[PDB]
């Protein structure tokens, strides 16, 4: 419903503010072109901060491990922005901000998992298959007591299975700081 | 194809005059689109009135929320205006518009209805996804209780089916607060509204 | 796929002298790009008159009855012009230009009709649905009969069914008020 | 991919020569397109002729009574050019050119034929269909018959089954004036 | 995607040097844009000669006359090259080319051969277009014989399968004029 | 999207530098735009050098030759570059630049076979079809023969099936006249 | 949907500090764009670092060692980066960048494996067919040896199923050399490695 200028284009404006949009199922183009804008920002200045506002349903895990590298390789403090919701890797991203910086919108919401994949061929194929996704799911599970300060078994036991949460939760939880606050209406 | 010019782009050139097209079904594309604009709006002047016209049959709950979200985050007056239709989330925003500053044309109209889904997956996964999807429900319901000022009790009766409205019952049931037949007219200080 | 560009393009040319084109069928998308040159030329001024060029078989109701409120909605007086045709929602828009400023070629058709659509679900559902529709029916009915001047009688037995009109008996018909001649 | 850019583009310079292109199936966007240069050819000048290329298998009834309501309204000359074929309402625009100016290059073919359709439901309105198409026939018969100045019943009789003619039988036919090899 | 811009796009280039290029199956979409290229190269210059590069697998009959009639209205000479190949309709536009100014490259093919159809309907509707495709096959026929100058015989006979020729071939039977390796 | 641009689109900036790339299948789109880039570049000069890359699993028989002619054509020298892979049409092109300017990458892979094809209809149809093939089997076989400096017999012995060859064997045959790992 | 456009295109822009992204699935497409860049930074300078950024599943093959030659044929230095994951031919072009200029990040995977394909046709046609794909996986076991400077029989075994590696194991058998956690950071001349 192809898109606004003002001015460049509305997308390339929030970038001019060291803004950069993780919007939609995250796969390697989405994880490109995110990339591609932190290092970007990160040429403009190592210093300064970088904001993410992030509404995705989840994506491809390395995609998402990608993106979650980048954030933490770059010398930028980063700060997370949840809009809607940050599902599955979605949540990671938003957890991988700078501790304190991290923030979601009243009525966001967020989800955590373990992976899910496929594997098929001979055994010996499948059994390569299935290690490879156990060292993916305690991979991201490792990622996730780091920035949540939750101990492994709390994370263990938390996805195991489609864990919902709201914004307060989600603080509580270790995802986020900070749940904004509306300010009042004007009437 | 379609798009206009002007003097951007139709659309772009609304948007310098801070008007917010949210038009057709919303998702995540949409959302983002709407969201940046009233952003970069706000930026402009967090005191500017900004002008939200929706025609939208609805769409993705999330996607609704995140610019509802938007919407009451910014200090800006939010105008909203409903032409066609605005039905479920586009409803739920129309609604969300600045006190006194919703409107409707004459022939719109308005829906709402409890939201729907999917669920599939062993009994431990549905259950879940029933818990989740009720929240759902519970926390649309809240946010239509507090801008129509309707009891919940009244809310949940209205929207366990499709509740389908008019602008000026839409207006009665606090979801608009004016229905507009035409703007200033020639010598009028205020717009010519549809009487009760 | 339309497009020459001009001196922007064609359809911009013509933007400029206050004309808005609305071709094929209707829908949310047209209607909002329709609506977008509306406003845009009310800005421009809200009290030159602005031209809209019609060819459609119709469309989306709820789409149409937008372009229908803003057409009203704005100052500006509105000539309609039907080329082609001006079919069901087209015909309403053809209608609801300023009177005395409605106007079609001599080989143009019209058409009306009732509002068609689907229901499904539970019976609950299924009524609900119905009750929607009918009163679709009756709206649409009602501004008919306003732009018109027919009675709701004569609104209702004219539009059961399709009703094909040339140009001359939608003029006394009262959907439109010129029927143009061609020059020597 | 295809269209070349000019001293933009290819068919918006021969627009600047007064020449419009009426070309492939006549729909409502080709006919959109069509008038609003014919209309703005007029504003530009309402005495110098306009040119019309037309190269068309036919199309929609209504799409192109609308060119034809537009060429016969608009009060420029309007010169008519058959290259390939003007078949169905291809024809009918070619014949509705300025007496005189109705041209075609000698291999193009012309076709005219009688109105086809569909139309399912109750009765009631296939009945309604029906008529209506009816309609569109004696519409279009009456227009063949006013610029070829051929009797009702010739173009009765003519258009029953799809009937096709060279540049020279619709000379005679009356549906074009001229049939040119060289300028 | 494809296109090199230039110095605007690579063939719009190639335009400026009074190059029009047929690629690929010959319809309506690409008769009307090499004939509104002919045109314009004809304004610019009504007596420099423009260059026609052809690689054509053919396309649809009443397109290609479309191009043809074009190519003998204007006054402009006209140089046909065969590139690749000139199939069909494709090896119709190479012999039409100015006498003396028809080419092909040492490896190219030509290929000739009768129209191809369908007819369809009630039996009166099938005898109309049996009718109408055996005018064309005559037309086509007559066109060839007239730039080959093979008798009527020849061309029934080499047409009425698929007729394939090398260069040399080809302009022994008259349809091309030279075949350079080398400018 | 899979675009970049610089100084404009990449392509388009190495055909400053007189490069022309042939990339993927071959076919009548390909060839007009490879010809197109040659015939220009030669009106830019006629005696600088031409560079064409050459990564491409082959393609249609007419659009290859068609390449090729125009090659052989135009005055100026061309350096062939093998790049990732040159077969079928695509190893043609690839043995038809310059005597001693046709180059690979050091892990290209060649490949050289009889053309392939289909034919329906009657039987008159099939024997034209096949013996129309046939044709084009000698004359690529005589022009592979022409260009690798094999005879005949060793070219159908060759191409009677698919046939793979490694930079150097694609030398050897005469094919390409070397094999850069690094630029000499 | 598409891309920003700073100051064109993000990774126009990257280009210009001389960046190639090569993400996704790699075929002649990817290649060409890949290869046509190269190129390009080689003609601004053969002499200034030449940076390649990877997050591939793979791809086709030939392909791949397109890219490959032409990453060995151009004189400037050249350093890759992989980010997410570096499979199958993307662990290839990733070990073939300039030896000490090899990185990756902490969490991508590295992944390497004989080719895969089909063969049809007649028994002679399969043959010819079998034995191309064998030279391919030679070829391309040769050009590992030679990047990881692991025995052919390490390669052959490692290689004859799937083998995921996290980065670090990666960089001991030596697909690359350094695994960064961060650029240099203030006050720092070096950057940081695991
Ligand atoms: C933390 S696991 C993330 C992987 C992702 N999950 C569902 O959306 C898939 O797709
Ligand atoms: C209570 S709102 C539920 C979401 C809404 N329903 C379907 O159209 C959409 O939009
Ligand atoms: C009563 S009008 C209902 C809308 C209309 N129907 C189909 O032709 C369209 O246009
Ligand atoms: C009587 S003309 C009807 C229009 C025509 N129909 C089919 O060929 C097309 O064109
Ligand atoms: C006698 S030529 C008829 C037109 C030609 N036939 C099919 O390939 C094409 O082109
Ligand atoms: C003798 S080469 C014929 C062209 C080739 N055929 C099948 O692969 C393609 O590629
Ligand atoms: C030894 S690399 C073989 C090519 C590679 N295989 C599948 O993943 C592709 O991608």
């Amino acid at each position: 419903p192809l898109i606004p200028i003002v001015v460049y284009d509305i997308y390339s404006r929030l970038l001019r503010e060291r803004i950069v949009c993780v919007m939609g199922p995250i796969d390697d183009s989405v994880a490109s072109l995110v990339i591609a804008q932190l290092l970007f920002l990160q040429s403009e200045s190592n210093k300064k901060p970088i904001h993410m506002y992030i509404n995705s349903p989840g994506g491809v895990v390395t995609a998402g491990l990608a993106i979650y590298d980048t954030m933490q390789y770059i010398l930028n403090p980063i700060c997370t922005w949840c809009v809607g919701q940050a599902a599955s890797m979605g949540s990671l991203l938003l957890a991988a901000g700078t501790p304190g910086m991290r923030h979601s919108l009243p009525n966001s919401r967020i989800m955590i998992h373990q992976p899910s994949g496929g594997a098929r061929g001979q055994a010996t194929d499948i059994a390569i298959q299935a290690e490879e996704i156990m060292k993916l799911k305690k991979q991201l599970y490792n990622i996730y007591a780091k920035h949540t300060k939750q101990s492994l078994q709390v994370i263990e036991s938390a996805m195991e299975r489609d864990r919902y949460m709201s914004p307060m939760e989600a603080q509580e939880f270790g995802i986020l700081d900070k749940v904004l606050v509306h300010p009042p209406q004007d009437g």
